[PDB]
C-alpha cells in the first residue's frame, strides 16, 4: 500500500512541526525547517505540501527578507517535483485578531485582515495552487450580545465579495473554499458546518468562485456524518479541497492521523470520494500527538496515506463484490435512484396505484436487508 | 405577563395531547379531542394550532369520516376565534415509512408520501394555512450502503419540486418551511441543520416558496448555537416559521416547555426575534414530561408563553437602557455594521493605514469590554 | 467464525422481539412468543438467553397461565440446552413507574418495586441465573426540584440493601449487577457512568453482591471511553456481566448490532475482555432497526456473534505478534506495570535520580513510539 | 451583591494571570505579579488564593530565589488577610509529563512527579492549606494499546497511597482532592468523572485522607448533570472542595465565569450547596477570555462573586416560600424523605397492599406536578 505521486496526497507547513503547543503545555518537538518539511513528504511518496503566510515567512519580515524564503522554497519544490494545490492566510495567531478578522467589531482590523489575505492570494496563484482556503477560527463570540450575527455575516459576505472581484480582476486561476468549524476558539463560530457555509456562498456576488473544505474532525465535532455532509457537498457540486484527519466524539479539535478515531467513516469517506470522482487532493490537516519524537512525525505522516489506500483497496471490491450488487439490489438501491415522478403532477394526481389502490401493508411488510447488506460491508473492511 | 391573541401563540395538537409514550413505557394520559384542546388553549390566551393530518383524522378513515372531523373542528376555530397558521402532515409514524417518505428506497412509497401531503396541503389552505411545514424525520439512514446520499437528496427536491408546483398551479396563499434535525429516529437525518436545508433550499426550481423552521432542541442537539442559526436564518430572510422548546444538552429530542434547559440561549433567541421585526408565530412545539396529569399538561403550557414574555421584557429594557448602550459602543458593536470597505477594492489597496502604516499592537491593545457588557445582560435576565 | 456454546453468547428476549415502535412510529415487525426466541437463537451458535419480568409473562396474568408461561418456556430450555445466565425485572414500561421503581416519590411504587423484583428472583433461581440485573432507566428527573438526589440514593441504598437479604436469606447463589445509563427517557438518570456505579456499591450494606453491567452504548452517551470504564470495572474485580450492542456519537440509545458504529472501541474492547480472561456471558442488549423483515433480526442476531469472534482472531493475533511485542517495548509497557516505589517512602526521599540528579529534558526528549504501535493495531484490525 | 471575606470566595494564580495563550493564539494578556493578583482580589471582596507550584515560583529557579518568591507573598496575605485554602501541583505544562505524571509510562519520570508534589505539600501545609488537588490531566492516551489502565490504576492507587502516607508521617492536617477531567489535553483522562474518582478512592488504602474536587465544566463536558454529581460526592461525603466556572455544551473546557453557560444547573448547585451545608471554599477555576483587557479580568471575577450571590439569594426565597413548599408536599417530596420499609423485609412480603391488594391504575393516574413545582423556580429565579 505505497504511495504514488498520482495519489494527489498533500499536507501543510503546520501538519509536522507543530511542536505540540497544547493548551495545558509547552513544546516538545523540534521547529521544522520550512524546506526539510518538503524533503521527508516527498521521500514519503506525499504529492504536493500546503502553509500558511507566517508558517511560511516569519511575521513582520519584509520584502527582500520574505523572498529570501520564497527562493529557499521555491528551489525545494522544484528539486523534489512537489507542488503546492493550496495555500491558507494565518488569521488566529496573532493577538490583533482576538474578535475575528473579516467579522471583528473594530473596523481597522477588518481592514488590516484584507490586505493581509490579498498579499497571500498572489503568492497563493504564482505557486500554481488551485484553491484558496479561509478559516474563520476567529469569527465567533462568548456571550450574546458582544456580537450581532447579522452584522457580522455582513462583513463576511463584504470580505468574499472583495476578494472574489479581486481573483477576477488580476485574472487568478484559483477558486476560493470556506473550512467550517463548530467551535475553538470561540465560544462558537460563524458558518460551524457545511450546510451553514454552503447557504452563505449562495449570497456572495460570484457563488461559482466559492466552495467548501471540509475536515472529518470538525463535522464530527458536532455530532454529523462526515460522509452525509461531503454527499451534500458533492450534490452541490461545490467541494474543491478536503481535509482529512481522524476524532472521536464531541471533544476538542483532536487532528489524529487519518484512519483512526471513526473508522467506519472512514471507510464510507473513500468509498464516496472515489466512487463520486472527485480529482482534488487528498489534504491531511492532522497534528502528530505531542507524545511522538522526530520519528514519529513522518508515522504519522505515513500512517493517514497507507490507510487511506487500504480502505480504497476494500472499498472498491465491496461494490465490485457480486454479492453484495445483489444485497444492494434487495436493499433497492437500483430505486431510489430512479425519479420518482417523472411522469408529471398530472400524471401523479390521476394514478390511484399511488393513493386508493396503493396496498399501505403490503409495501409495510418488505424488510429493507439493511442488516444483511451492512455486514457485507463490515467483512469487506476487515477482511474475510 | 398574560398571553394575548396579539402576541400570536400556537401550539399544535401532537404537543400537549402527547400519549407520554416514549420507548420504554405505556401511555399516562388518555387521547384529547382535538376539539377539546382548542377551547382549552383560547381560554389561556393562545391565538393558533398547528396539526399533522393523522392529528385532525385518524389513518385510514373514509371520506365520511375526514369530512366529519373536519366540520367538528371548524365549528371549534369558529368558535374560539382561533386560527391555523400552520400545517404539516404524516410521514414517520405509519410503518410504511420506515425507509422514509420522500426519500424512500421504493418507488412506490414515495408517490404515496406526495399524494398524503398534496391531501393535506389542499385542505391547509382551507383553513388558511400560510406556511406547510415538511419534517423528514425518516429521511435517512443507520449505515452507509443501506442511502445513497446523493441519489436521495436528488429525491427529495424531485419531491418538494413538485409540490411547489402543485400550490402553485392551485393559486393557493401558501408557501414551505422545512424543519431540520440532526438525527432520532434514525441514525442520520439528511439535512441535518438549518444550514443544510438552506443549502438545500437555494438548489430547489423555485427557491421563493422554502423557507426553514427551525427548533430550539434540534440545533441544540447537534451542540449548535441557535440564537446564531436564527440570525442566519433572518439573514437570509428566510425564517417562516419557528418552533420553540428547550433542551439541556446534546441528548434526545426531550421537546420539554420553552424557557427550560438552555435559558441564556432562550433570553438570545427571544431578544435576537423581537429586535429584527419578526412576524410569525411564536409556536411551541414542546411535549410536557409523561410524569404529569392533566392539570399539569396547560400549567406547562401556559409556562411556556410566560417564559417567552417575561423573556420579552428583561430583553427589551436591556437593549434600552442607556448604561448598556455605550457599553455596546465600547465593544465596537456600531463598528460592526460599519462597511468595512465601502470606498472600493483599488481604494483599499492604495491605503497603507490597513497595512504597512497600521500598528497591529495598539490595535491588539484594546480591550473589548465584553465581559463587562455581558454582565449587564445578566443583570437584566435575574432583574439586578 | 462459527460461534460455539463455550463462547457463550447471551441474547435478550427484548432483542429480536423489539417490534419495532420508537417515540415516532408504530410496530413493524409482529410479537414473538418467548418460545420460538429460543430455538432461532440456538440454531445460530447461542448458549443461553435473557428475560425481563414482562417479556416472559404480561401483566396482570393470572397465576395459573403464570405457570404455563414457564413451563411452555421449560419446554424449550432443556429440549434445546440453552441457559439463562442473567434475569432482570420491568421496572419500566408500565405508567406507575412515571418517576421511577426504587426511587419514586410516591411510597406506593416503592414497595411495589420490590415486591415485584423479588417476586422474580424466586424466578430467577430456578432457572439458575448467577447475575440479575437492575437498571434504573425511570430513576431521575428532568427538572431540579422534582428529587433531592441525595434522599433518592437514600432509597436506591435502602431498595438495594434488602434486595442482598433477601438472597442471603433464602441462599441463593445470585448476584446482583448495575446497568448505568447517563439518559433517556428521563432528563438526567442517577448513577449515569459506571464509576458512579460503583461509588454506589462501596456505601451500601453488603458491596460484595453488587457489580456492574455496562454497554458500550450507555457509556458512549457520554464521550467517554468504554474499554477505559470496563477496565477499571475489572481492576475493582467487579464485571459481574456486560451488555454488547452499538451507538455511534452523543445521541438516544440506538442499540445497534455489535461492532457497528464505534468499530475501534469495539476492537480494543474484546482485546481487554480476552486479555484478562474475563469468562463471563457475552450478552448481546441490542435492536435490530425496524427497516429489517424477520430475516433481517436474524442476520443481525448472527452479525452480534459474527463479528466478535472475528475481533477476537485479530486481537489475538495482534498482541501474539512479535513485531508488536517489540513496539510495547519501545512504547516502554514495560515500566507501567512495573512498581514506582517499590524501595519505600523514606529511600524516594533520599534518591536524587528522582529529582536533583534527574535529567528533565533527556527524560522529555524520549519518544512514546505511540503512533507506529497504532498502526501495528490498525493493519492487524483491517489484516494488513 | 457585593461579597464579603464571610463567603469564602477563593480564586486561582492561573484564573485572573492567564494572558490568553490558547492553541490557535499567542499571549495577550501581561503576566501578572502573585503580590498584585493578591492585592486586587482582597479589595474585590475575595477571601483567598489557589497556586500551582511551579505559578508561584517559577520553574527551574534557585533555592534562594525561591523563598524570596515565597516571602514577598505571604507578607502580601498577612497585610491584606488573604489566606492559601487550595494548593496543587503543576504536572502537565513541562514536556516530561507529555505521557503523564503519576503513571506514566517510564518510571523514572512517576518517582520524580511524586519528588514534587510532596515538595508543595510542605509548603501548603506551612501556609495554612486544608486541602490538595491532585488533577491527573495528562493520565490516559490517544491509542488504545499506548496505556493499560488496569496497570495505570495501579501505579496511581500506588501513587496516592505514598502521598497518604507522607502526610500521616509529618504529622500534617491535609486532606487529598482529586479533580476530574473527562477529556482534554489527552484524547481520554483517567477518572473522567465523579463516580470514577470515588470508586477509586474506596479501593485505595486510606480512602479517608481522599476526596473529590468536581468542576462545573468537567462533568457538563460529558452532558452529565452537575447538581446530581455534587449530592452524589456529598452523599458519600468526601466534597472537600469544589470548582466553579461556566460552559455550554459538549466541547473542549470553556471555564468561562461562573453563572455563564448553564444558568439554571447554576441555579440548582448553589441551591444544593446551601441547603448541605457546605462550608468549603467556593473556589473559582475560571478564565476570562482573550478579548478582555486588565479591566475585563477583574470585572470578569466582579462577576462570578456577583453571581453567586444572585443565586444564592434567590435559591433561599425560593425553598422559603409558603406556596412552593405546599407545590412540592403536592409533588410528594416528602415521602421521598420517608423510609420505603423500615418495617422489616418479613413486613415488606407479608404486605399485600404493596402487591396484591395494590391499586396499580390509581396510582399511576397521580399526577408529581413537576412542571408547575419548575415554573415557580423559574418565577422566584427570574425575579417574578
Ligand atoms: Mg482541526
Ligand atoms: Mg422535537
Ligand atoms: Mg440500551
Ligand atoms: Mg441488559
Ligand atoms: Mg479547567
Amino acid at each position: 500500500y505505497q504511495p504514488t505521486p498520482e495519489d494527489r496526497f498533500t499536507f501543510g507547513l503546520w501538519t509536522v512541526g507543530w511542536q505540540g503547543r497544547d493548551p495545558f503545555g509547552d513544546a516538545t518537538r523540534r521547529a521544522l525547517d520550512p524546506v526539510e518539511t518538503v524533503q521527508r513528504l516527498a521521500e514519503l511518496g506525499a504529492h504536493g505540501v500546503t502553509f500558511h503566510d507566517d508558517d511560511l515567512i516569519p511575521f513582520g519580515s519584509s520584502d527582500a527578507e520574505r523572498e529570501a524564503h520564497i527562493k529557499r522554497f521555491r528551489e525545494a519544490l522544484d528539486a523534489t517535483g512537489m507542488k503546492v494545490p493550496m495555500a491558507t492566510t494565518n488569521l488566529f495567531t496573532h493577538p490583533v485578531f482576538k474578535d475575528g478578522g473579516f467579522t471583528a467589531n473594530d473596523r481597522d482590523v477588518r481592514r488590516y485582515a484584507l490586505r493581509k489575505t490579498i498579499r497571500n492570494i498572489d503568492l497563493a496563484a504564482e505557486l500554481g495552487a488551485e484553491v484558496y482556503v479561509a478559516w474563520g477560527g476567529r469569527e465567533g463570540a462568548e456571550s450574546g450580545a458582544a456580537k450581532d450575527v447579522r452584522a457580522a455575516l455582513d462583513r463576511m459576505k463584504e470580505a468574499f465579495d472583495i476578494l472574489g472581484e479581486y481573483v477576477t480582476a488580476q485574472g487568478y486561476n484559483l477558486r476560493f473554499a470556506i473550512e467550517p468549524k463548530p467551535n475553538e476558539p470561540r465560544g462558537d463560530i460563524l458558518l460551524p458546518t457545511v450546510g451553514h457555509a454552503l447557504a452563505f456562498i449562495e449570497r456572495l456576488e460570484r457563488p461559482e468562485l466559492y466552495g467548501v473544505n471540509p475536515e472529518v474532525g470538525h463535522e464530527q465535532m458536532a455530532g454529523l456524518n462526515f460522509p452525509h455532509g461531503i454527499a451534500q457537498a458533492l450534490w452541490a457540486g461545490k467541494l474543491f479541497h478536503i481535509d482529512l484527519n481522524g476524532q472521536s466524539g464531541i471533544k476538542y479539535d483532536q487532528d489524529l492521523r487519518f484512519g483512526a478515531g471513526d473508522l467506519r467513516a472512514a471507510f464510507w469517506l473513500v468509498d464516496l470520494l472515489e466512487s463520486a470522482g472527485y480529482e482534488g487532493p487528498r489534504h491531511f490537516d492532522f497534528k502528530p500527538p505531542r507524545t511522538e519524537d522526530l520519528d514519529g512525525v513522518w508515522a504519522s505522516a505515513a500512517g493517514c496515506m497507507r490507510n487511506y489506500l487500504i480502505l480504497k483497496e476494500r472499498s472498491a471490491a465491496f461494490r465490485a463484490d457480486p454479492e453484495v450488487q445483489e444485497a444492494l439490489r434487495a436493499a433497492r438501491l437500483d430505486q431510489l435512484a430512479e425519479p420518482t415522478a417523472a411522469d408529471g403532477l398530472q400524471a401523479l394526481l390521476a394514478d390511484r396505484t399511488a393513493f386508493e389502490d396503493f396496498d399501505v401493508d403490503a409495501a409495510a411488510a418488505r424488510g429493507m436487508a439493511f442488516e444483511r447488506l451492512d455486514q457485507l460491508a463490515m467483512d469487506h473492511l476487515l477482511g474475510a
